[PDB]
């Protein structure tokens, strides 16, 4: 239950809403921009770790990377941006 | 924006009193029941989003939850009791 107690503390606590919060439109988790996300949030709740660590908690409470939508005439998609859905 | 549009659409709206509705002393909107609320009110407004993220929603409008007084010997809160003011009026 350490890593749940760690990941509501910093989804919830609105000082890190530009790099972590729940999303508008929907009941997922989003993390706009990874690279700033592990640089800035990270290493003030999961000392010594990375993202892929931290995807792999996610994973295996349930909260898994939502399909992203490919966007305009390039299908493209912004692969620093992570939205996560529970399960449930 | 749209979100505040159906914030009054769904408080000033007399059928949803039961589940949220101006208070009755002060300037503030009270959930007097958070669960119920979630399952009655919310979807009608917001399809497929959870309490947090309504409450992410008020917060970006100046909407923010009251301290909570400690009642009795027990120092106790009903955690399901939700009771926002807005920033602009104190």
């Amino acid at each position: 239950p350490a890593f749940v107690n760690k990941l509501w503390s910093m989804v919830n606590d609105k000082s890190n809403e530009k790099f972590i919060h729940w999303s508008t439109s929907g009941e997922s988790i989003v993390v706009p921009n990874r690279e700033r996300f592990v640089q800035e949030v990270l290493p003030k709740y999961f000392k010594h770790s990375n993202f892929a660590s931290f995807v792999r908690q996610l994973n295996m409470y349930g909260w898994h990377k939502v399909q992203d939508v490919k966007s305009g005439s390039m299908l493209s998609n912004n692969d620093s941006r992570w939205e996560f859905e529970n399960e449930r």
